[PDB]
């Protein structure tokens, strides 16, 4: 009841575009008449859930109603103006209207409009018909209703009759979107403004990073969840009485390992589906970075969107032998770098993972949206197998549904393959144009990383508080892992740290060193 | 309510308020000659068409005129459900005491807004109020003890769901049929927006400008003349959106000039294309380079079809274009003969719309759409890249399009547009058959000649060169032109857009024949094919 324009976070364009409406006209109405304006009225919002959308609507209302000018308020559930007489089910609306209208100036706020104004059609009742009907004929009819703002919100923004969205009843969409790195910060500063042991900026600019896919109301959660889990180190006590006892509120501090176990015990709201785009794991990064970079030179190199920079049909492709892991490790980080550009999935386990509905339909669809949010990503794996899995039908739907889309859009076409690109069917190798540098070719990594991924187990974990042999061992090991892939690699990890695993509770060495040895030579791998 | 339209302020209509007046002035006005013959001329109007196109406003204009007159026929309003009651036997009984007030005062008019939501089709399935209700109505509206000479006017916004009783000439016996405006209506509503600018705007600016304003309908217009208002206050005095304050402004240095509309138009969509057409326009980059061919395409088609400009008259108009793949034929030249070809209702019939809504069978659609063109005909039927659709369908709807395009009437002026890109020959003899080529029913594709490939590029290479925050450009462009000699579309796209590329790379840099030797390196590097 005290929020102003001022906990809103990266808001800046929307704002800026709101006040436009209900403040110019009246701060400085000697300018509309000037050109006979009458400016538009009325505006929708809509965005995936949790993205902070009546933030706004509290944010206008309680900076609007105490000032210099006093403009009244009201709000509307989805479906409160239903009642069971036929009559006025509808008078209610008219009602409303007129009583905004003797109060002029006002705001009407319309929220959940989805459930209100469907699509007009007569496989229902005739009821939702006649509330839209007089709905719409309302808003602009024969009176010109005058002063009237009008305001809506929905996530679902196509299940709302095509009639209602031409300008005069609703004029402008609005996009919020999740944040960025930059609007996370952002929020972090608004709700950590009144703390006495003030955490230093440079602390909360790591910590923005590793918060990838979190909007909003999961930011505020963890404010809290941290504290909370401080306070549960701090007196752990206090869940075996059922009596009160005597807290001191100074010794419950908040430190980054809070924030670490907060971190890992809660999830994202993008728990629904699963994102194609997830970070490298830090066991396995000491190996591929330079792999990753080399592929985003390389994009950079195709869509420079890594005057305004242009491009023609970016697409790239992602090729190797099998066991490289190119299909199930490189990609998702791709994308995961490649944030703050949507990423839209396109794969068999959708597909075929919802039914009731149409292949063909979905497969046009999410075309329609990656098209609306120019720029985009479009994610196809494993397009060797991709392509022997559909009928005729679909890959005439597909083949023929990315010619028409504009050519300089910024759109890019990634997908991965296994079998090499001579091997692959025709009608597809005429997609990739590798003279152009469509391709891109994966190969093993060299002895440097390889040795990093194992010195850091095998040296300061191999000798821990709860040893020259060990160099012998460790140059030996490199020297037979010259020609695995990366699985094998993996698997002997996990066999290594297996050993130090078991031989855990042994205060003295020379014991597992000979265990180490004998799985050195007694595990080989089968290449 | 203003008294400010007079039935001036209404451009593109002509032929409906014509017909309109011929109903309620000139029985009073001569009414010496209507009984001459004891005619009793039609008392019914209906209206129904897309969202916006001024229906209120024609009503909102009568109204205004006819008040203010020598005769003051009475005037009144309905909403879409303004007359029911709450009480079993008040319902119907409040439009008998309108009628009967109405009857008090004749002449008169009645508007019902939006009569979709009051007059249902009667079904058995849904309640009852509405199936006497509707009863009610049509059985006062005219039958015995006729109703006098009161005119009954109602405009709708979906018109099937009306009773088709009420379509009977003596309730609702002219039904007229609203549209989006051509060009013309466009360049004349804009004038009329704007009938009172300090600076008056030249003819020929508002000619450039209804020329792209396309689908927009009717209060689109009205709405961008706003948002150019905005924009140019927004660039004008920036410092204003950051003050929360009173603050003085010079109301001279407000004037709105052009690159306003350009970018106001940017930030707005049309309203008809936001849940889109099959018909683009074609882009900024390659209008030269294939402006004569669609100038010639436009002209053969004009040939074979006059309806292209006693009446011309036509039998089964169809035409074919072939072209090589990568000719761009399906992508940059058919929708652009749709486009220029405007005011025709247009009709696409293509796989993602086939095969693309559930709950329909795919030759239900395939019905519903010619049935709906051949009911408003002029218009056209577009089936791109056949060659693979052909292949595609199963036999039993290749039979029903098959035989269902044979039962329009023969001199039924309904075009048919289709392009392929394997040569007529390859093609099945079935398709081949419905096509006569030594008629003239099927053009080729050429590429284009050297001037239009150097109109093309000299923009950017040359003019687009030095351009500040010499002698061998021309060489450069010389040796480019001659190096694409046998490059197609997409080939010669791409060069441009790697040629922007590295020209925008070294944005920063200030120094010539840094770049250009780069320019160089990329040209000779550049072995595409
Ligand atoms: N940019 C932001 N800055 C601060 N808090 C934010 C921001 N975005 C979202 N929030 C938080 O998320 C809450 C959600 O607000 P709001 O109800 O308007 O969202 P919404 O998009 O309508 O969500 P829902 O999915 O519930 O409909 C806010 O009250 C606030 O606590
Ligand atoms: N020729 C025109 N000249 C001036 N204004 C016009 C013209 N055509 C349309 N308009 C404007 O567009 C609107 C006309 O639409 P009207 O009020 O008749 O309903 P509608 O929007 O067509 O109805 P619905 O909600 O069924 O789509 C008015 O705001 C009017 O100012």
């Amino acid at each position: 009841s005290s929020v102003r324009f001022d906990s809103v976070g990266g808001l800046s364009n929307h704002i800026a575009a709101l006040k436009e409406m209900v403040v110019f006209p009246l701060l400085y109405p000697e300018v509309f008449e000037k050109f006979k304006i009458q400016p538009p009225r009325g505006c929708l919002f809509y965005g995936p859930p949790g993205t902070g959308k009546t933030l706004v609507a509290r944010a206008l209302a309680n900076e609007c109603s105490q000032g210099d000018k006093r403009v009244a308020f009201f709000m509307r559930k989805g479906a409160d103006c239903l009642s069971k007489w036929v009559g006025e089910s509808e008078r209610q609306l008219r009602l409303l209207f007129d009583q905004a209208y003797q109060m002029r100036p006002s705001i009407i706020f319309f929220d959940q409009i989805d459930g209100l104004a469907p699509v007009r059609s007569s496989r229902q009742d005739q009821i939702h018909s006649s509330i839209v009907s007089t709905l719409l004929a309302l808003m602009d009819g024969l009176d010109s209703r005058g002063e009237i703002v009008v305001i809506g919100a929905t996530n679902r923004l196509d299940s709302i009759d095509p009639a209602l969205r031409r300008p005069g009843r609703f004029d402008r969409e609005f996009l919020f979107s999740l944040p960025d790195k930059e609007a996370r910060k952002e929020i972090l500063k608004i709700h950590t403004r009144d703390w006495n042991p003030k955490p230093l900026d440079t602390f909360l600019e790591e910590l923005a990073e590793n918060c990838v896919g979190y909007c909003g109301a999961d930011i505020k959660s963890i404010c809290a969840e941290a504290a909370l889990c401080a306070l549960r180190r701090r007196y752990p006590q206090i869940y075996t009485t059922s009596e009160k006892l005597q807290l001191d509120l100074s010794s419950i501090n908040i430190s980054a390992k809070d924030f670490e176990v907060a971190m890992q015990k809660m999830i994202p709201a993008s728990r629904a589906v699963t994102s194609p785009g997830q970070a490298l794991s830090t066991v396995v990064k000491p190996l591929l970075q330079n792999t990753v970079d080399k592929i985003l030179e390389a994009l950079q190199r195709v869509f420079p969107h890594a005057y305004q920079p242009m491009s023609f049909r970016p697409r790239i492709l992602i090729v190797g032998e099998p066991g490289f892991g190119q299909g199930s490790h490189l990609a998702p980080a791709v994308i995961h770098a490649l944030e703050k550009f949507t990423v839209y999935t396109l794969d068999i386990p959708v597909l075929f993972g919802v039914s009731t509905t149409s292949p063909e339909e979905t497969c046009a669809q999410v075309i329609r949206e990656a098209k609306r949010t120019a720029p985009s990503i479009v994610y196809v794996p494993h397009i060797h197998v991709w392509w022997e899995i559909v009928g005729p039908t679909l890959k005439a739907t597909f083949t023929t549904l990315l010619q028409n889309i504009p050519s300089f859009a910024p759109v890019l076409l990634l997908a991965t393959s296994d079998k090499p690109h001579s091997a692959l069917p025709e009608e597809v190798q005429e997609l990739f144009i590798r003279d152009y540098g469509e391709i891109f070719n994966v190969q093993l990594p060299d002895k440097e990383e390889r040795t990093k991924f194992f010195e850091d187990l095998i040296l300061k974990q191999a000798a821990k508080p709860p040893h020259e042999r060990l160099k012998n061992l460790l140059k030996t090991v490199v020297k037979k892992s010259q020609n695995y892939n990366i699985f094998q690699l993996e698997n002997l990890y996990a066999v290594i740290s297996q050993c130090i695993y078991r031989h855990r509770k042994d205060h003295d060495k020379t014991s597992l060193i000979q265990k180490m040895e004998q799985e050195v030579e007694n595990f080989s791998c089968s290449r």
